């Protein structure tokens, strides 16, 4: 059977006073889990979880040459210390460096953003509002099973962009790798319409398969943006797909 | 430029060990070692062939890329992780021997030697069996040579392919986390004395690369954790990794 329920999982949201969907994909099975069959096909602003295809377009356009090409600083103050200062892809990633983003999202324009997300097919593919901020507070909309879509074409090289490209933004998603699993990932926080929520999507790559994962929850505060990675690990662990 | 930072040696005496840690930090372009000697000794560089080894695989087609499934040959071997089928990522991760040594047959001692001329690796001698050369044949190289490969390969800077730079530093990844990412690869010199351990590769921080090439002597196998164990003291010592 493709999709399942695993009720079970809501524990690890329950223990934490917190509500949201943990969707999982085995690619050897070719089988998915969530704890909530609805909210896993519910639509949420992408957020931060853009800049995976945002990274894509940037680079098979050459808006961005390579992995090491500096975005100089714009000397501009803002809230969060890591932005102040000069990043590359890795980094920008790495920090969610939004302005960096922003100016990619300039630079490849309405026209090609547009048609990249229909070649992606990616969540509405709707780019409605500024064309530096519709994945904050524009039209676009994603479910988890949507992400989960998106990320198997990602893993297989089968996005319509270079494989060179695909290649930069895997290596760009890495987050932890040990002896026993590696992630690669993005992180999102959607603050700007309701209902405030937090992302963790991409996958864990084992030695002979690779599960997909998307979770999306509740976000009231800043306060509870560490359970994004803690609730989905606590399935993961649940599973027995990392120790 | 060079330094000596005996200091360093405290950590191979605690382990009651000798070897060479190198270290070279990429924006600085400064290298540091606790012995300028043992950094240009040239060994047998055993496992850590397996960098050049993928490469040359990849880019003659040998490997397709980093899925392609290498179905065990049936044979029982001492190490119970290579008595099953791998592709890249494993081969290296599992360092399985009998994977790489049909790689280099496919290649053949011609392309072989050509390639690693091209790559400056070493004395670029491939003396023996093809498939056993960097085992037990003529190929010495240095710390300091395994650094200089190395830094051709971060920067893309090899006669093969992007694709197959990018193809084999992804197979090279060891560790990540917030704070560093180390690319890297193990060997073990078991067959032709003197019986060395290496590591050799390197960190990437949000805004510098350390490269790194270590040996130390091995006389059992008993020690080989050292291998990554006092390179992370010297690393921690010199403020690289928390
Ligand atoms: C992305 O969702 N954003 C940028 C930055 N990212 O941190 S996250 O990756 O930990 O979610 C701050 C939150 C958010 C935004 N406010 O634009
Ligand atoms: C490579 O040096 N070798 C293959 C295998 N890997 O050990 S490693 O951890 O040093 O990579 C065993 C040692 C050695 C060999 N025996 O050929
Ligand atoms: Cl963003
Ligand atoms: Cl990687
Ligand atoms: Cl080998
Ligand atoms: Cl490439």
């Amino acid at each position: 059977k493709e999709w399942q329920e695993n009720k079970s999982w809501n524990a690890h949201f329950t223990e934490h006073k917190s509500q949201g969907v943990v969707v999982l994909w085995n690619e050897n099975k070719q089988q998915g889990f969530t704890n909530n069959l609805k909210r896993a096909n519910q639509a949420f602003l992408p957020a931060s979880t853009f800049k995976i295809p945002n990274s894509l377009i940037a680079l098979d356009l050459g808006v961005v040459k390579d992995e090491h090409q500096v975005f100089k600083w714009d000397g501009q103050t803002r809230d969060i210390a890591t932005w102040n200062r000069d990043h590359n892809l890795i980094t920008a990633m790495k920090y969610s460096v939004v302005p960096v983003y922003q100016e990619f999202a300039r630079q490849i324009g309405e026209a090609r953003m547009s048609k990249m997300l229909h070649a992606f097919d990616y969540g509405n593919e709707d780019i409605s509002g500024n064309v530096d901020s519709f994945w904050l507070d524009g039209g676009i909309r994603i479910s988890a099973t949507e992400q989960i879509s998106f990320l198997r074409k990602l893993y297989h090289n089968k996005l319509h962009v270079s494989e060179r490209s695909q290649r930069i933004v895997k290596q760009a998603m890495l987050t932890e790798a040990n002896g026993d699993y590696i992630i690669r990932a993005k992180t999102g926080y959607s603050t700007r319409i309701e209902p405030k929520i937090g992302w963790w999507v991409g996958w864990v790559e084992l030695d002979d398969n690779v599960w997909f994962f998307a979770m999306n929850m509740d976000m009231p505060t800043s306060d509870g943006l560490g359970l994004r990675q803690a609730i989905t690990k606590e399935v993961l662990k649940q599973e027995k797909i990392i120790p």
